[PDB]
């Protein structure tokens, strides 16, 4: 119990299923370059003016300007999916459960083990002494009332490691400072034309507002605990109060809710689904094409009413435009849209990349988190990171194609006699892809659902009146304030003489420590209705054909493999 | 206790803080001009025709048109900050608290007081006596059932004054009679480019229609009580149910949710933030610039990401298209748009008035409602009205510039070749201010809090399907039904002749009367982490540089002060 | 509990408020040059002789001269404000409080880490080696009785620092030994006129009393706690017994106390009281100018009488010559005077400087303390110390502008014929300004309250028939015994080889160690009766307009940032 525990149990009582899961890692750390709190700012860029060319849109898209306060202290961060779980775990989860709750967590520190650096110059140097400091320490802070500012760090793709016997790294605790108003080409809009005179305006735009400095250190506001080679230290229980996620997939739209029409199976000849052919045709109304017993939108222009202007109790998705960037007080922004998943549209760029597929996702990772140390084929040798695309396959449902969008002024006519198109309708469209925002109260839209292993597990909400109702990085949002942030520091270790100027002078020291949590999850036993089996993997890209996806899952002779991505909904099932 | 009293006592006890408003006020009434229900259309203007000019724009916004239902009665009407704190009490609650809650509400009327007026005509008249009338009344009408429709009395700037020592007026009760169809330049769209023949249309439509005629009288509805000298009435305990309402704003937008990069300082140079230049620069993969490991929006078009993919949790307020005026049932209307505090855009207007500020605010008053009687300078001699600018400033987090948006339809490409703009961005990004509503689920939107002193405190919730998250006029918003209005009317005082025509013949009368009032608040005390010390007045416009504000606070010679403004949230806090 | 907190918090129960400062450092500490006690003869200066010239002003006023006795142990010293509270926490303390007592004292030690410095000198030496000595020890010894002379350390700047998060050094403890007489210039009035013959007399003059020998060690009248690095020490709780001090400072004098006269406000014009216009006149007797119904100073010439000689309760301050030094025992020395804030006037050096203001004060402090590493702009690189200008502003009620005071000798006359000054009234005040002490039994004095951060918090009162009433470095003065003063030694570590000579061999040691204490505050909620609003910070001098201040008072890229003084008494009241 007082040593390292990675395992997961999977146990059912009630119909309802418990998943306890258990993660130790040994954490190594190094003390920070200072310590002092340092505040300043990064990422301003100077792009190369051309007036007699064109405004840089690299320049445009690729600013990282922020202020920062950047702290003596380092976050023991374990917030996404693959640290608690494995390949064959989460899989477990995924085909057990129809949906899944968080219960309560745990963490715990001991273990801490420090050392300090000698280094003597003999035949040119290189040698390291390395000295164990019996009374060195270990600082650690629990924040259980969020009063720093609350950066969770998957996003970053910086957590505890995703491999239970490798050693990982914590990473430094910093925050924004939002004290300021930043802007990129401010008055983009007189530029006249293209190159009139100077196509690169004043480049940015700063104001940095003393009226703001919000400066929050943790000594102040946190009680810290001294952690030595026999001491421990205990988080305490955590409860989550949130809702259930469910684990299914819904592949359903406006067009599916309700009866179908009622048809007449065709008897002369054989079909199957997949043959793309009609087996059957409707019945109308006394054998008059179009007329049907509905309820409708319009008018009645001769009562001709189609499945496609059938009332339907919602609207599933919406339509949003794709890829605009408002600019905020700190700086322009994705601003994101509703998740969908798209494939396979006929135009365009033909058939080599089709679109972004709506909204689509990357995630970018070193081999820590899960990227084999080789990036996949198609100034360093090669590169280390591994990406993935994560195109939101569960939210399929609330897909729209942007560019098929009609819209219509009369749809009734006061006659039966013809139905015709403006001439503006294909104008009028284009317009429609980039301007229109279809979404209202009669929309029901749908997140996707956990991502493995680099999503995050659980997010705070923001203080704020009008609260929003969803969240692009976490399934499970709190309620009331989430999990204290945990931050660790090695205690300063000072030489005889004292430094009275800014950086103190210190004995070289590094030190590691186990970190072990435990995750309580509750579930439901998926009840699955159909008839056929089920496929509960996203298929067409694996490494089944020459892919050699699936071969890169086990390690290799050096040690090295890849996870592969797995959505937490799989499981097809109707809404409504 | 039967007597005035105008105090507040501030109370901690369980490290919660409890605010106790008592306000007295000296209420002068006066009989209206009839005792009947009057019922008309008021507003209906004809503008000068220019048909060889062009239509006239003053014309279309300054409709007053309404229909109308006035009473005989008059509403005392407490609901205003101004009423129940003086600028010391404001600025304690906004110290003190980091929110408050309303608890619950009392109010009563006695020291009945009325007089009759005599007047002899002797040396040309203008010679008035005054003798007390010891058996006229007082009627007393409370709606606790909330059967009259509702009106609010802030919005109009006209409750009871602000000033304890003076005496006040009620207003008389009136309410809107929706019973029509208004509309202003009707087929605005038919007239052909400019002056093809006439610009003035068929100025405006109306339509009543009776099956609409809803008409409701206090004496049908409401028990009435009838008060002389000696007697006085008590309105009872009333408890609201709300959500509490935080008194701290947030200067924060989506760039600053979460982690920032990791930098690293520059050891060779000293710099300030406010000094605006770079005082670390990003450590990026390999040192390959542009190189993250994220979760980023988009495909990789070579694995270049930067602070402005990043995915975010939320957005932080919305843009939204500014002065659009729909047109409803009774009236075209301004639709607002959510708060917003802008300033310093440089461009457009240069620096003179800069922008609107986003969606900005101004309040009217009088001289008894915080207003110096004298206009401020930069047929009546000069004006006795003063005006108020709000800004906005606590909504500052959620602010968009309007010129700056951008839009890509393409982000990503198949190749890391190049990034260039399209050469219709400008042209997009014009049509995208005035036509964008990028409201969606993941918005989080951050109103106005509390003003002091015009502002609303509480309000009704409409009866709808559909309800309403957010209020403009009110931080408050009652979730049953809001505390019950209070009406009051002169008995008709008769002479001996009885008039069985429509205006009765009537002594002349008036009295005044003593409104007393009891407002409890709850609110917990304000915990601030910051190192620095705190800021919490809104600075750049007081009277500290020559202009001449914070010399108005106190009375002149002449007894005239005016009363400046106070946004109930000052102190800077972390959301997220 | 056993680990680093440093926090305060604020607790309101009874209507009084409750503060308690959690206050740690680190604290590294050396081996003092010696084990032995020393006594010795400092500062004793030769100017260079002119004679033909004149006596040297430079070499009167620097005299640094006295007697020591220097010992091996060191102070921790935690008396003065910035130790025990943030900048917003001081704020916090002065908005909530109108006044503020001390309650109760808590200190302890532990975490004792020492270790020794080996040095190989290999590459030319500039190696060193640190080692654990896990039987070394610290001394501690606690004098609860107050033997030895005490010597409080903020007025000398050197205490434990004010950032928390910063290591910080212990102050070697010494003390005057009072044995002497000197002085310096003796019989400056026995040079006649100018350089007549030599203008330097004797220099100085000294004589030694083995009478008077008195010396005291820590050995012998403190028992001595001995820590390894597993042991704690405790002091205790110590309780203060002290009178409570006011966090109100009053702008009134004697003119303003008690009725104003009656007037007539001006019905025909507007003024407001900044425009420097009468507003009123006041009324006299029967018209007749001058004549008022009162209780004045002096004998009827006639019966007029105005609010100069009008008899008042009391006097508020009182005049005193300003620079004056006497001559004790041990040396000459500044004597102050009573604390005064004075501003703009015009006269004398003109608009530059004006005066000292009355009695000015200066505090000068290293980066530790609350310097920002840098001294402000208008042989070492420019210079590392900063200094602030403390003025007295909270004692501006009794301030008396020197330069302004008039005497009379007859002020009646036996009759009304005129009143002229004497032509001496010029001359005659010169003479006053020098050498005039108007304290008598009628005067009302306020001193400054608490500084921050440099400011003294406690003292201790003089063994002493006539005690005095006031302090100039601390508000609050024990009427018993003030808390213990607390030493600190590192236990001596020999080498082998024994020294039978004066200073001992020794292993070169040096260790650091966790002070943590707490302090215990009661103070009363404010109540502030005014209408306007409060402004509790002192302007005119923050970095608001072009002085940078401000700006400072966060951390920058290097972690510097400095403190701004704030005063405890920063609220407006009426006294009498």
């Amino acid at each position: 119990t007082g040593g390292f525990n990675n395992t997961t149990e999977f146990k059912v009582i009630n119909n309802e299923v418990y998943i306890t899961c258990h993660a130790t890692r040994m954490v190594h750390i190094n003390q920070a370059d200072t310590d002092e709190y340092l505040i300043f700012n990064a990422g301003r860029t100077t792009d190369t003016k051309t007036h007699q060319q064109k405004l840089n849109l690299e320049f445009f898209v690729y600013d990282d300007f922020h202020q920062q306060v950047m702290t003596p202290w380092y976050i023991v961060d374990s917030n996404a999916w693959g640290v608690w779980m494995s390949p064959k775990d989460f899989q477990q989860m995924k085909t057990l459960c129809s949906e899944i709750s968080l219960v309560t967590l745990e963490q715990e520190i001991d273990n801490v083990t420090i050392k300090t650096v000698t280094e003597t110059n003999q035949g040119n140097a290189s040698t390291k002494q390395f000295n164990n400091d019996l009374t060195a320490s270990l600082q650690v802070a629990l924040d259980t009332n969020n009063i720093l500012p609350y950066t969770p760090a998957a996003p970053l793709g910086e957590t505890l490691g995703f491999v239970p016997w490798r050693a990982t790294k914590p990473t430094q605790y910093r925050y924004y400072h939002p004290c300021y108003i930043y802007n990129r080409y401010p008055n983009i809009q007189k530029v006249a034309t293209e190159t009139l005179t100077w196509d690169a305006v004043q480049d940015d735009y700063l104001s940095v507002d003393e009226q703001y400095f919000n400066f929050i250190t943790i000594e102040n506001n946190i009680p810290i605990n001294i952690l030595r080679t026999g001491d421990n230290f205990h988080t305490g229980l955590y409860e989550f109060n949130s809702k259930p996620c469910k684990l299914t997939l819904s592949y359903q739209s406006t067009r599916c809710l309700g009866l179908p029409p009622l048809c007449k199976p065709k008897t002369d000849t054989t079909h199957k689904v997949t043959s793309k052919e009609n087996g059957a045709d409707l019945i109308y109304i006394q054998g008059q094409d179009n007329t049907r017993l509905g309820h409708f939108w319009g008018e009645e222009r001769g009562k001709k009413n189609a499945e496609m202007n059938r009332i339907r109790p919602y609207n599933i998705g919406y339509q949003y435009p794709e890829w605009i960037i408002p600019a905020g007080l700190q700086g322009s922004y994705f601003a994101g849209g509703p998740r969908q998943w798209s494939d396979t549209t006929k135009g365009a760029g033909t058939h080599s990349q089709h679109l972004q597929q709506n909204f689509s996702t990357r995630y970018i990772y070193d081999r820590n988190h899960g990227g084999d140390n080789e990036v996949d084929l198609l100034p360093i040798h090669h590169s280390k990171i591994d990406s993935w695309e994560e195109e939101g396959w569960p939210a399929a449902s609330g897909t729209h194609f942007e560019d098929e969008v009609i819209y219509l002024d009369y749809f009734n006519f006061s006659g039966e006699q013809e139905l015709n198109f403006p001439h503006e309708v294909l104008d009028d469209a284009a317009q429609m892809k980039k301007l229109l925002n279809s979404y209202q109260p009669t929309v029901a839209q749908d997140n996707v659902g956990p991502v493995y292993p680099w999503g995050q597990i659980w997010d705070k909400k923001p203080h704020m009146d009008h609260k929003p109702s969803m969240n692009n990085n976490a399934p499970f949002v709190c309620k009331n304030n989430p999990p204290g942030q945990l931050f660790v520091k090695l205690t300063e270790n000072l030489t005889d003489t004292f430094n009275y100027d800014e950086n103190p002078d210190r004995i070289k020291t590094y030190g590691y420590f186990t970190w072990r949590g435990k995750l309580v999850l509750k579930g439901k036993l998926s009840q699955v209705t159909c008839w056929n089996p089920v496929k509960r993997e996203l298929i067409g890209e694996p490494g089944v054909f020459t892919k050699d996806k699936y071969h890169k899952q086990i390690p290799n002779n050096k040690g090295n493999f890849e996870i592969g991505l797995q959505y937490g909904r799989s499981t097809i099932k109707y809404i409504y």
